């Protein structure tokens, strides 16, 4: 068997397509090289990283609210509404083994995604949109990043 | 279902136990922060990671040399000789797509070990000894390694 690694540096704002796709048993690892939670709890900023299919759909949104202090997860079809949203309350919380940097780890488990902070798996995602991820993107919904202006994404394909 | 994510800041000399074995279908990432190419000779590896089993054995010995511009891969029993050595000629060329930092990625498959250096495969490495890794280590010749007095490592576990 052979597997593959790639590389990525996604500017704020962007959206990368993947070289190699991300399918089941395969991940997925976001690195930034800054944690800016400074504004705090309440405060109006929202960075976002997503995994969207070749249709469009967003198989896997991650937004990372401060205002409401909750992490969200939600999918959605192109030209559609959002669906169930699920939440982990806390951010700040989630990061704590961090300092200066932090890395999110996504698992494609095939029914579900397992989303890691740094060492702490924070959700067991039951898909809501199936398929395969051929791009992914970084965007600052709100305020200012918590992360840093250009995010490194590793991802490791072709392990089934 | 469950799979789990460790981080390690090993320093140029010491050995690590992991809190999760590395075993066929995991990964282990090695992360270092600088690149040195004209380093120097080493005594007679500038430097070189491995990983162990629990017995103590070199299930994979990664040794960077300059001065004979090779990367030497081989392994050994604990109070045993090394055994068939394995190299690949020209260690710039293998970090090509680096730059000031570099990635090495080893994939555990069962029979083979697939090392990449950034995006590139450098070998399949048939085991000489098989087993499952539970420590990794980082040595050096003093002032002459290739990589960043701390390397960082990633392990994605419980993957199969």
């Amino acid at each position: 068997t052979t597997s593959a690694v790639n590389i990525y540096n996604i500017s704020a704002g962007a959206s990368v397509d993947l070289a190699a796709p991300v399918t089941t048993g395969d991940i997925v690892t976001f690195f930034s090289s800054a944690l800016n939670l400074s504004a705090g709890a309440g405060s109006p900023n929202n960075t976002a990283l997503n995994l969207l299919s070749e249709n469009g759909a967003y198989l896997l949104h991650i937004a990372f609210r401060l205002q409401e202090n909750v992490i969200v997860f939600n999918s959605r079809q192109p030209n559609a509404p959002w669906l169930v949203e699920q939440r982990v309350s806390n951010v700040a919380n989630q990061f704590i083994g961090s300092g200066g940097k932090a890395m999110v780890t996504v698992f494609d488990h095939g029914d579900k995604y397992q989303v890691v902070i740094n060492e702490k798996t924070v959700i067991q995602y039951t898909k809501q949109i199936s398929g395969t991820t051929s791009s992914l993107s970084y965007n600052s919904t709100e305020g200012t990043s918590i992360f840093s202006t250009v995010v490194e994404a590793v991802t490791y394909t072709g392990l089934a």
